[PDB]
């Protein structure tokens, strides 16, 4: 089970897109606790909306196969202001 190469845009004030190369997307504002993100399969990017305007969060996802995820890719952001 490999490590997705994942890559972010489109930084608003409330969203990021995530784009890569079953999933588990978790998110979290920062040093908070992660929250497991619903994302459908044969999805290959994601646009996680409703986030506050100039704070910190990270975004981490790992691919799954039969015998389990593998280890989780993460990327810290801060949201644009306003």
């Amino acid at each position: 089970p490999p490590l997705p190469s994942i890559s972010i845009s489109h930084v608003t004030s409330s969203s990021v897109q995530l784009n890569w190369e079953q999933y588990l997307l978790e998110f979290r504002g920062d040093n908070k606790d992660w929250i497991k993100l619903h994302i459908p399969n044969n999805r290959k990017s994601f646009v996680l909306n409703g986030l506050d305007s100039s704070r910190r969060y990270q975004l981490r996802l790992a691919a799954y196969n039969r015998y389990g995820r593998g280890d989780f890719a993460v990327i810290g952001f801060t949201t644009a202001h306003k």
